């Protein structure tokens, strides 16, 4: 499985749908997660993230551990999203601070 991380936050650029072969993603209020289940670990959706938010599993950074199974637990919530939408108002503003997960909404 690829993992969504904290960058994401607030930025949701949703570009990583767009290349996803088997629409493993899943949409929080202003976060993404990728199912584990479902991911087929291909690596499409990661260069395709402005906020340099995905990482495999493997190479998630040892502050970020959280995120792993926070996306397992959310991608069983959150409904599918399998199209590309406008980032979040603000984006930019809000790409690059760190501990993000302090405004992660359900
Ligand atoms: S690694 Fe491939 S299957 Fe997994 S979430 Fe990314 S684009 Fe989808
Ligand atoms: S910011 Fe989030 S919505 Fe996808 S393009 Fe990056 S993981």
């Amino acid at each position: 499985a690829f993992v969504v991380t904290d960058n994401c936050i607030k930025c949701k650029y949703t570009d990583c749908v767009e290349v996803c072969p088997v629409d493993c993603f899943y949409e929080g209020p202003n976060f993404l997660v990728i199912h584990p289940d479902e991911c087929i670990d291909c690596a499409l959706c990661e260069p395709e993230c402005a906020a340099q938010a995905i990482f495999s599993e493997d190479e998630v950074p040892e502050d970020m551990q959280e995120f792993i199974q926070l996306n397992a637990e959310l991608a069983e919530v959150w409904p599918n999203i399998t199209e590309k939408k406008d980032p979040l108002p603000d984006a930019e503003d809000w790409d690059g601070v760190k501990g993000k997960l302090q405004h992660l909404e359900r």
